[PDB]
């Protein structure tokens, strides 16, 4: 039929906008989405937004109206999904991974297998890292029978970008359940240290910070040529039992190393004072492929406005439905 879409949903910023996008070209099912962040301080398809429903339109060879910088309504007709090797650029420091996680779903679908590479953008304060997508994300995605992987090529700071991540995906033979429920015990935090045209004494800095408060069974500094930067950013990663999670900040030019790291903490403590299996993040992007699959749960502490939007915007495309029940302070997510 016709799926109208509200840009103004949850954060209304482009979440529902990719998410449609996916849903789209997977189901056949055309959307209208209007206000699309229209609310926000540069309104309407930003570069990452524009190259991701580019990338859509392209992929499945889609009827389009208003793909433009600043559009703030969208009509997307879908075609036929075609496998391949594409690439993609942003021409800003847009998030490369945004673009990747509009399109790859489709991908999980097409005959043979596909590689999509998008330059732009590598480490977005708002949006997963590359690293993020290879060791947290797509682990799970595993586990449910979807096999895609990330590599970042190049990095590629704000404001210059020119980074490249790409991911080779092949379809889905057989999905699987995958039920996360609480954390478990922590088996090994590893923290982690970006640095581009940065002093290495920021990174030595930031670690202790991070040690300080954590037994790390690794401590890694990475340094990268100038041109990559400037850039730092700051990671930990906390492998549980039952999960492994990644949380990340990005250092900024007015802002202290030793803070830097402490909000880090911050968020970190955040995630391990709750028994919940999955962070804030990675909650609203299991969503879609579990939906997928048909089955699946989790646990989250407090689900966000871009989780509860994706199971919105799932529900319209797909016949699957979503529960959320909340146990003392923890709320299982799960397919009905
Ligand atoms: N620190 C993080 N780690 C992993 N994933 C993240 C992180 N921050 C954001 N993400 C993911 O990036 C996506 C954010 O989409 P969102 O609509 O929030 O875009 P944004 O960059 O905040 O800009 P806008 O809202 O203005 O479009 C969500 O899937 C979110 O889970
Ligand atoms: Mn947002």
């Amino acid at each position: 039929r016709m799926i109208a879409l509200d840009g103004a949903q949850g954060e209304g910023g482009g979440q529902i906008l990719r998410s449609a996008l996916s849903l789209s070209m997977i189901t056949g099912q055309p959307f209208t989405i209007t206000s699309i962040r229209a609310g926000r301080a540069k309104p309407g398809l930003l570069r990452q937004h524009l190259t991701a429903v580019k990338a859509a339109t392209e992929i499945c060879g889609a009827t389009v109206e208003g793909a433009e910088l600043g559009s703030q309504r969208l009509l997307f007709r879908p075609g036929t999904v075609r496998g391949g090797d594409y690439r993609f650029a942003i021409g800003s420091a847009g998030s490369c991974t945004l673009v990747l996680q509009t399109v790859l779903p489709a991908l999980w679908f097409a005959d043979g297998p596909s590689r999509v590479e998008v330059s732009g953008g590598t480490d977005n304060p708002s949006a997963p890292p590359a690293d993020f997508i290879r060791r947290v994300l797509e682990p799970l995605l595993a586990k449910i029978g979807i096999h895609q992987q990330t590599t970042l090529l190049r990095h590629g700071f704000y404001p210059a970008g020119g980074g490249v991540v790409a991911t080779e995906v092949s379809p889905v033979a057989s999905f699987n359940t995958l039920q996360l429920g609480e954390r478990g015990n922590i088996v090994q935090m590893r923290g982690e240290v970006l640095l581009a045209g940065v002093p290495r004494h920021v990174a030595e800095r930031e670690i202790a910070t991070l040690a300080g408060s954590f037994s790390l069974h690794e401590q890694n500094i990475h340094n990268l040529p100038r041109d990559q930067g400037p850039g730092n950013t700051v990671s930990l990663e906390v492998e549980s039992e039952n999960i492994t999670e990644r949380f990340f900040v990005v250092g900024e030019k007015r802002v202290s190393a030793e803070v830097v790291a402490a909000q880090l903490v911050k968020e970190v403590k955040r995630y391990l004072a709750s028994t919940a299996a999955v962070g804030e993040y990675l909650a609203d992007q299991l969503v879609l492929p579990m939906a997928l699959a048909g089955a699946g749960e989790f646990t989250v502490a407090h689900p966000s406005s871009n989780l509860l939007t994706n199971i919105a915007v799932v529900e319209r495309f797909l016949p699957v439905r979503f529960s959320l029940i909340e146990t003392d302070g923890v709320t299982r997510v799960s397919i009905e």
